[PDB]
């Protein structure tokens, strides 16, 4: 059993598949978890989502690596056996975009914030093949997110990074904060090296206001939590100003 140094542990309702862990969150939503083995430190878990939308599947975030991301695709093939229409990746760091080449090799259409695509080559990442753009209030421009089904993409403002985006799952009470949101018991906001410490608090609160009726908040490095993940993250971020 993988026991990560950073990230949630395995509990009841988790399926180990190869090097990854999968957890069903709703009838049509699963969390994927992959692990970066840091020598002398141990495993760092990172989470994304898999959403079934009728006869097709949608993915939020890659795993840390191409091979792990190919394992996500293998899990989808075994457990769902429907084609992946597209993936949305939530900023230009390894935990979220490290596996782009596996998605591209599989022929899956990839989407990211235009700014993530512009930053990708500066972050040792491969850009997504399509760029999302956003309104002044953070909502994605719908012409840039064709046929996204239940994925409702929201740019909350700079926080964990300047490019971080978030995703609500319409038809459910789930919203995904990626690395912007930390859980209600977290002591740290994680890596602030690329963060906007001035705007972080407002960006965390904007995510909450964008999906005001989401009761299950999914994030990169903890198990799904209540809305207290949002409010606690914002309270920690208030201390940065
Ligand atoms: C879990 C992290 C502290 S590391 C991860 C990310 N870092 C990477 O993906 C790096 N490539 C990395 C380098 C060394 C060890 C682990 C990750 C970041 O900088 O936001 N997201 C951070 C976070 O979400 O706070
Ligand atoms: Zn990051
Ligand atoms: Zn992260």
């Amino acid at each position: 059993e993988i026991r990560p140094t950073i990230g949630q542990q395995m509990e009841t309702g988790d399926q180990r598949f190869g090097d990854l862990v999968f957890r069903q969150l709703a009838p049509n939503v699963w969390q994927h978890t992959s692990y970066l083995d840091m020598p002398g430190f141990g495993a760092v878990a990172s989470n994304g989502l898999i959403v079934r939308d009728g006869g097709r599947v949608l993915v939020v975030d890659t795993a840390w690596t191409d091979d792990q991301t190919a394992q996500i695709l293998n899990w989808i093939k075994q457990e769902i056996n429907l084609p992946v229409a597209l993936a949305v990746v939530t900023h230009a760091h390894q935990d979220k975009m490290g596996g782009m080449d596996a998605l591209h090799a599989a022929g899956i259409a990839t989407y990211a914030n235009a700014l993530s695509n512009q930053l990708a080559p500066q972050e040792g990442m491969v850009a997504a093949q399509h760029s999302l753009t956003f309104a002044a209030n953070g909502w994605v421009e719908p012409a840039t997110a064709p046929n996204f089904g239940p994925l409702k993409v929201f740019y909350p403002g700079p926080g964990h990074t300047s490019d971080n985006i978030t995703v609500g799952i319409d038809g459910t009470d789930i919203a995904f904060g990626g690395c912007l949101i930390k859980d209600s018991k977290a002591k740290s906001l994680g890596n602030l090296g690329d963060a906007d410490t001035e705007h972080y608090a407002a960006s965390a609160r904007a995510f909450g206001a964008a999906f005001p009726k989401a009761s299950m908040i999914v994030m990169s490095h903890s198990a799904p939590d209540s809305r207290a993940a949002i409010t606690h993250t914002a309270r920690m971020a208030d201390k940065l100003r």
